[PDB]
């Protein structure tokens, strides 16, 4: 028995309750970047630059 | 028994509740990126760069 | 016995419910990306860039 | 135009989800009254005495 | 044009979202009443005596 | 135009989200009433005695 990892529980979202009656939203974009309503989400990443939301609005490289 | 990543549970979303009665939603995205409504996601990456929701407006590389 | 990963649960999305009773959606794109209504996804990925809910609105290299 | 009982909605369930993964569930009755597990139920009575989920254990006259 | 009780929404039950993992439940009568688990029931009675989860143990009326 | 009764809402349940992960749950009746989980319930009586979740243990009338 050495258990290195065994039981773990990583990124993880469980048990979530949500409600929305009257809700209006509205976005106008021009040219960039827009994230919204994000819920109940996960991941694990081994190796590698894992986000959840993110947003770059250009990128750029002239020459 | 050596239980190297044996019983983990990773990268999981389990239970999960959501109502919206009258949600008015809109978008107008001109040249550019939107992402909206997004719930219960999961997922696991090994060796790579995993975005769940990313936004990017635009990539330019000229010579 | 070893169990080297021998018994996951990685990239699972199980228990979900949902209503909607009246969503009005509306979308107007020119030139971009759009990502709306995502729900009860899951992936793995192993050596390789994964990502669920990308939005490039534009990608260029002029030369 | 009058409209005494025109445009109603009575004694109405619309709109309903559901999950159950894994209920155990056990009923042991000796003699009596057991009512479990009732979802989306409607009616309507007139004139009358109704009564969706009643458990009357025992009625007994006597003489 | 009167509307007596043109447009009505009376006894109702909509919009609703239900999750249950791991609901181990158990019950032992003997000799009584038992209602357990009712969700999303709705009802309308007009001259009578309208319960939705009456439970009465026993009726005795001896003579 | 007179609208006596003309737009209610009334005995009305709308919206509701729920979960329950590990609920254990046990009762042991002997003789008497047990009313337990009720939820998203309604109605409307009109002349009439009208009990949602009501529990009467025994009733007697010996002569």
């Amino acid at each position: 028995v050495l258990y290195v990892g065994s039981k773990t529980k990583e990124g993880v979202v469980h048990g979530v309750a949500t409600v929305a009656e009257k809700t209006k939203e509205q976005v106008t974009n021009v040219g960039g970047a827009v994230v919204t309503g994000v819920t109940a989400v996960a991941q694990k990443t081994v190796e590698g630059a894992g986000s959840i939301a993110a947003a770059t609005g250009f990128v750029k490289k002239d020459q």
